């Protein structure tokens, strides 16, 4: 059962108010782990408040940044909700594999 | 109007709920609010 971060995902990657923020993170991390451990507040801090205030989640439209997100993301100022949507993303990548 | 009268405003036109959807979308409305015209734009879609 990974059909409710599924719904969220879906809603967050359709929506038109995706924040262009996130393209711009992602394309200046580009995959480096020293870079998002660099900006790790930033991104949760982002993450929270997108949740909050719209609806979606945040950075999901790239594969570097949910990894990055769900593997050093998880010590905590991430509240666990959010981890385990981020989790469940990164589970749905291994069940297909 | 919606926390008093249990009514989302404005559907009677499709360019204040176009542009409600799309420019309201950025903080000012409560996420429900919000969703709500959202989805009026998706019902649109969907018809496509």
């Amino acid at each position: 059962d990974y059909e409710e971060t599924l719904r969220l995902f879906k809603t967050t990657v359709t929506s038109p108010n995706y924040p262009e923020l996130c393209y711009l993170v992602d394309v200046l991390v580009h995959g480096n782990v020293d870079a998002f451990l660099l900006i790790r507040t930033f991104v949760a801090r982002c993450i929270v408040n997108m949740f909050h205030t719209r609806q979606l989640l945040v950075f999901a439209h790239s594969y570097a940044l949910v990894t990055l997100i769900a593997e050093h993301l998880a010590d905590g100022a991430l509240p666990p909700q959010l981890l385990f949507h981020y989790r469940n993303l990164v589970a749905v990548l291994r069940l297909v594999t």
